[PDB]
């Protein structure tokens, strides 16, 4: 394993949720501890099962693991840190200010951005404290700050009065940070030094995930992080597809993705972690990491319900890579084939799916919004309109703020609002929906680009915010977090779509069978608690492109 050769003190990991960052971090900690060097696995999520895996009740304090000699396990809680930020920044203004101001402060201080900044705060706490670096030879983190957070916290300063002064800006949480700016600067400097940091990039062997990790690598390199490594975790063994139709397609897709890694990631020391058969639960399985008839409702019922409740919006929401674009296209194609008008509006210019049928059907009008261009246009608009009077430091800080994911979400939502307005009395199937944070923040900043009123979205009779999940543990947990954010924003997700379900694809191989069992457990969990109306989409051995094979999703042959 190239990412483990002469590792520096801090070994971060990052990538799309569910790739296997935590499992790889745990296995690396085990391997280094076996080598005789003290380690400190800093799990960066309370919901992680690291404590169960090691058989210890890991908490905010360092808990040595008796099972693994020389291994200590910490567990940061970013969401707890964000809640503490809210408690210590909103209580003082509670009552002292009108309820509108308090609500705006809470909303600007709540969401994914505040969680990321709090996680970076804890990372800086662990990155500059002399006690930790003088006691453990390897502080193996589990998740790394996004490039945006590092860029924001490495700026010259002046981020001390951005609270109570929303304006669709996620720059407020900076005021919560109670530490010296020198602390964060030193943390970033130690993070960018190749001799103290090794920011590994865990990614699955799929096109979308590889492109996403390539983008993250480009951003991190722009930060200053020079030496990185790539861990392509999830490669399916070749011998597994020997006598199976679905495993053969999976392996072919994995190999095709490997042969077309983005040019930016080619030079990185690459690693390949096979899909180990035994489930990675407990220390026994992790020690060797680095070395059925499903009957659940399909998308037919969901599309039938949408058809029954006509003249509405069907906004697909969820984390990137789940399959929102393909599902939206399939829904739109099915609705068009039912005779009702549709206005499919995707936001994935790379994919040409449903472009072979836009003209064949006189009612399936298609709009292709380019997220990058919309984000750039919004950035220019708000830089010229706002911040022109700001001093050099304010302009730099606002420009850095505008690169946050929420700015891209706001720009895409603004571009989709005009699509909604133009198309009236017809279905409007979308690809992405703004997270609850974005919607609430836009609503707070009431006073050419326009955003649809929150009243229309909140009404169940005019909107249906579907939530797409990849049918795994962490993807389902983060989709549930998205659902909670939407519910806080007032919108009730109409249904759930458990996309890419190997369980519904009739797996006929060992590894795919164990994967099907895991995804069946996750589907049961989704049905019981998270969603009262869900649909499981089978995995397709042929990549969905065009109507003739997009309709396979909606109406599978079961
Ligand atoms: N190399 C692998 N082989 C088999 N299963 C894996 C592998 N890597 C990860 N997994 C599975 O993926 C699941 C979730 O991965 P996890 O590391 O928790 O993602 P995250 O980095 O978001 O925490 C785990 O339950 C684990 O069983
Ligand atoms: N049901 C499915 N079966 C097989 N592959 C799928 C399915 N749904 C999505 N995919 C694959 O996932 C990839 C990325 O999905 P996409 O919808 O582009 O994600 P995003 O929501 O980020 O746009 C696509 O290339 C597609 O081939
Ligand atoms: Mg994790
Ligand atoms: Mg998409």
């Amino acid at each position: 394993m190239k990412f483990l050769q002469l590792p520096p003190r801090f070994m971060f990991f990052t990538g799309k949720g569910g790739v296997g960052k935590t499992s790889i971090a745990c296995a690396t900690s085990i391997q280094l501890a076996n080598a005789g060097k003290r380690v400190l696995l800093v799990s960066t999520d309370p919901a992680s099962n690291v404590g169960q895996v090691f058989g210890v009740d890991i908490g905010n304090r360092v808990t040595p693991i008796p099972a693994v000699p020389h291994l200590s396990a910490l567990e940061i809680d970013p969401e707890a840190a964000a809640s503490a930020y809210r408690e210590r920044l909103v209580g003082p203004v509670r009552g002292v200010l009108p309820d509108d101001v308090v609500k705006g402060i809470e909303e600007s201080l709540s969401g994914a951005c505040t969680t990321e900044i709090a996680a970076f705060d804890e990372f800086t706490a662990l990155l500059t404290n002399a006690v930790l670096t003088a006691d453990y030879q390897h502080i193996i983190f589990d998740t790394a700050p996004t490039g945006h957070t590092i860029r924001l916290l490495q700026l010259p300063g002046a981020w001390s009065g951005f609270l109570e002064a929303g304006d669709a800006s996620c720059l407020g949480p900076l005021a919560g940070l109670e530490k010296q700016r020198t602390q964060y600067k030193a943390a970033v400097e130690a993070l960018a030094d190749p001799l103290q940091t090794r920011l590994v990039l865990v990614a699955r062997a799929q096109q979308a995930t590889l492109r996403e990790v390539a983008r993250t690598h480009e951003e991190l390199a722009t930060i200053g992080i020079k030496q990185q490594h790539l861990v392509i975790n999830g490669i399916l063994p070749s011998a597994e597809a020997a006598n199976d139709p679905l495993a053969a397609a999976i392996h072919e897709r994995e190999q095709t993705a490997l042969k077309n890694i983005p040019a930016t990631l080619t030079s990185l020391p690459r690693d390949l972690v096979q899909l180990k058969p035994f489930n990675l639960v407990g220390l026994d399985a992790l020690r060797q990491l680095l070395t059925i008839e499903l009957d659940e409702p399909g998308m037919g019922d969901l599309v039938d319900g949408i058809e029954a409740d006509g003249h509405g919006l069907v906004m697909l929401m969820g984390k990137g890579g789940v399959g929102k674009t393909t599902l939206a296209a399939a829904i739109a194609v099915e609705l068009a084939h039912r005779g009702l008008p549709v206005h499919l509006t995707t936001s994935d210019p790379a994919a040409h799916l449903t472009d072979t049928l836009e003209a064949s059907l006189d009612n399936l009008t298609v709009s292709r919004i380019d997220p990058h261009a919309e984000t750039e246009r919004y950035r220019q608009h708000v830089l010229e309109t706002k911040g022109a009077q700001l001093d050099a430091e304010g302009r730099a800080l606002l420009e850095e703020d505008l690169h946050s994911p929420c700015t891209e979400e706001i720009a895409v939502f603004q571009a989709f609002s005009r699509i909604i307005r133009e198309a009236g009395k017809k279905f409007v199937v979308m690809d992405t929906a703004p997270t609850g944070h974005t919607l609430l923040l836009l609503d707070a900043t009431g006073a050419t680009h326009f955003t649809t009123p929150m009243m229309q979205l909140r009404d169940p009779n005019q909107t249906k915010v579907l939530v797409v999940t990849l049918a795994e543990t962490t993807p389902v947990l983060e989709a549930a977090k998205l659902q909670a954010d939407l519910r806080r924003a007032g919108i009730e997700p109409w249904a759930w779509i458990i996309n890419t379900s190997v369980a519904a694809a009739s797996a006929k191989s060992p590894l795919l069978r164990q994967r099907a069992a895991n995804e069946l457990r996750e589907i049961n969990a989704v049905a019981n608690h998270h969603a009262d109306r869900y649909a499981v989409v089978p995995l397709l051995k042929e990549e969905p492109i065009g109507a003739e094979r997009l309709r396979a999703l909606i109406h599978p042959q079961t």
